[PDB]
């Protein structure tokens, strides 16, 4: 189960803890995230982030 890193900001996306505050749920793999998810820190696309 990969963690997935921001390539801007460098925040990770982790399944295990998910991102309630986009409605994703805990255990939500990255695959499974929508193309419009995010990132919570600095706004970039889910398409910014790299398999760390
Ligand atoms: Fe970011």
């Amino acid at each position: 189960m990969d963690i997935y890193v921001c390539t801007v900001c460098g925040y990770e996306y982790d399944p295990a803890k998910g991102d309630p505050d986009s409605g994703i749920k805990p255990g939500t793999k990255f695959e499974d995230l929508p193309d419009d998810w995010a990132c919570p820190v600095c706004g970039a696309s889910k398409d910014a982030f790299e398999k760390q």
